[PDB]
């Protein structure tokens, strides 16, 4: 066979779009070796059913407590950044010396989009290099734009929509951060005419103009939902999905703020009250490290009658099943396509980075979703935007528009579709 390296950026949201494209690609018959940090294989458990040899690379950064990666860059982002860029660049090279000794040799390396440096590992090594986005094109754009200087972080960009301030990529969240986290997300342009295949997690009837605008710069492959062995972490899916079957079509409210966001106290008791008067069943993904900062007795009692209060799920499960109605998320990509791609309606809560441009193309391009009105995100404006997912009549128009997004996903993905002609094409190219 021949043999794909890939190696992600240590952060879930960043792991699994490329693993569920690793798992295409061993369907297609590829050999797959993913790259992993010693960070992220200590929350790996499970990976025997895949198929895909797993190799691990030191962290290259502090190790803090039970800590992940992010959470320590984030002490002091533009140092701790470029620690893990030389110690990434050094180990990489010393894995792929390593598996030059075995059979098959190696012929590809698909790499993170926030990694442009790793482009000259792979050709160093022989290597075609190929570069993979996990956000959608429309998102990149302004990453781009960035890096030209037509932009520096209501504001006009070409072929996007008009767009407040609070629209644009959240970097001011970043504090003293902020300026290393915007040179970052504009560097994954800085050598895009060098690599040998760019992909994005995307699919073309998603964001028709801006993928041909970009196509008209450079031979892009939109391969997206890459999501179709699907889980590497610990998803606690017995649980979630026996109580899942327990309940009637439409009438659970599934909440996660991902894999990363974490919410002040403050907020979370706004959250959990107005679940609780929802009177709506619900299905909460609380982190195991952010537990502590619930009201105390939710978990055991109060959310005993109509909630599922875990610190994890199988997402992509959850979202297929019928008894979930709709989908409060802070908009990370991988939530907001994934939830399209199943025709799941959103409430909307961005928190940081992409998420604040995520919700606007939620709510005003593909009109999926409601967003929430900060005043803190108050128990009352919560429940407000329940009852119009739940209740009210537009409540039903962005449930139709959800699923005619999952009707054009289903045939991107499936035999003469975009996304599959572009996998297609890149697979052919390799052989
Ligand atoms: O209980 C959960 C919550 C999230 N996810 C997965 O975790 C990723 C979240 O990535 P996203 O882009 O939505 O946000 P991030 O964590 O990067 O902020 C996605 O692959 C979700 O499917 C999951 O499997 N179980």
């Amino acid at each position: 066979p021949i043999h794909i390296l890939a190696f992600p950026f240590p952060a879930k949201g960043h792991i699994n779009p490329l693993l569920h494209l690793c798992n295409r690609l061993a369907s297609k018959g590829f050999k797959i070796t993913l790259i992993t940090t010693v960070s992220t294989l200590k929350s790996v458990k499970t990976s025997k059913a895949n198929g895909i040899d797993i190799e691990s690379i030191p962290d290259g950064i502090p190790q803090e407590q039970n800590h992940q990666i992010i959470t320590v860059m984030e002490m002091n982002m533009e140092l701790y950044f470029k620690q893990f860029k030389a110690s990434a660049i050094e180990n990489t090279t010393k894995l792929i010396q390593k598996l030059k000794t075995k059979n098959p040799l190696p012929k590809v390396l698909i790499y993170d989009s926030s990694m442009p440096w790793i482009l000259e590992v792979a050709h160093e090594q022989g290597l075609l290099g190929a570069s993979f986005f996990t956000q959608p094109c429309s998102v990149s754009a302004i990453y781009y734009h960035m890096l030209q200087g037509t932009i520096k972080l209501m504001v006009s960009l070409p072929y996007l929509p008009l767009l407040e301030i609070k629209d644009l990529p959240g970097v001011q969240q970043f504090e003293d951060n902020s300026e290393a986290v915007a040179e970052l997300l504009a560097d994954q342009f800085s050598n895009i005419d060098d690599v040998d295949y760019v992909l994005f997690n995307t699919f073309d009837a998603l964001e028709i103009e801006v993928v041909n605008w970009m196509g008209s710069k450079w031979p892009i492959l939109t391969v997206g939902p890459t999501a179709p062995i699907n889980y590497l972490f610990e998803t606690n899916t017995e649980v979630c999905m026996k109580w899942l079957d327990q309940r009637e079509i439409d009438t659970v409210i599934y909440v996660s703020f991902g894999s990363l966001a974490s919410l002040t106290e403050e907020q979370m008791e706004q959250v959990s009250q107005a679940l609780i008067r929802s009177n709506c069943y619900f299905l909460w993904v609380v982190r195991e490290e952010e537990e502590n900062k619930l009201p105390k007795d939710f978990k055991e009692t109060t959310s005993k009658k109509k909630g599922l209060v875990i610190n994890w799920c199988p997402q992509l499960d959850v979202l297929a099943h019928k008894s979930v109605a709709c989908f409060m998320t802070h908009c990370g990509w991988n939530s907001t396509l994934e939830a399209l791609c199943s025709g799941v309606p959103m409430i909307c809560m961005p928190q940081w980075a992409d998420q604040t441009t995520n919700a606007k193309l939620i709510e005003h391009v593909w009109k999926i979703g409601v967003g929430v009105n900060k005043s803190i995100v108050k128990r009352e404006e919560i429940e407000d935007c329940i009852r119009q997912v739940i209740e009210s009549e537009r409540g039903k128009e962005l449930k139709r528009n959800a699923i005619k997004w999952k009707e054009l996903a289903k045939e991107a993905v499936s035999e003469g579709g975009s996304s599959c002609n572009n996998i297609q094409e890149f697979s052919s190219s390799l052989l």
